[PDB]
């Protein structure tokens, strides 16, 4: 379900928008969901030029998140 | 600017078009808000039969939820 | 048929799914999105308008949860 | 409805919330951490458990979408 990304920190990057969760590979090998996303933080994600800086800018610790790997 | 229609386990529900947020409070004396939460989906939560089995279909685990009182 | 085509100085085609009250908006730019919960009549009116702009700017954009699909 | 205090050497007042299922656990440090989708009955051992904090470690920390809150 994830796409592939470019950033020196994420892999892949998957979405479900029927249930508002994103999920994040990153490339030290760890996979962790964040619950409650909204659709556009997904679309922004995935057209941002940096992938790494919009994540740490706008959804690392501001929306719920399990380890997953 | 709340209004309790009760439902299967509601008790109140409000909400603000003009900042998309819905607020919602619960027969255990919980009022929790939700963020980024659409016009129509406040109107048909109301419209529905039992608002609460729209909420824990529709709303619960899907918009940013931050507690309030 | 996906898509029914529209003349619009802003959208092209729309489509819609009685089932899952999803309606399919694609645009003269290039971009599809899908609107949820969307009723029967919501389309109708978008279809019948004399401007499919102005019926989607006023009465469906930023109201119903949007997915880009392209 | 508030958080309930709490004997533990880890974590101070804990509230639930059945219908959303949010959990609330205010630490013994003073972070405030909320945790989605706890069943109804996770919250019940959790404030029935001789020990909250070997309670909450072994069966809520990093295991439920967590949150932190204050
Ligand atoms: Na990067
Ligand atoms: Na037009
Ligand atoms: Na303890």
């Amino acid at each position: 379900n994830r796409e592939n990304v470019r950033s020196s920190d994420l892999k892949s990057v998957g979405y479900d928008s029927e249930n508002k969760i994103l999920e994040v590979e990153f490339n030290s090998g760890g996979i962790y969901q964040y619950s409650t996303v909204p659709e556009e933080i997904y679309s922004k994600l995935m057209s941002s030029s940096s992938h790494g800086k919009y994540f740490h800018k706008m959804i690392r610790d501001k929306y719920p998140t399990k380890k997953v790997k």
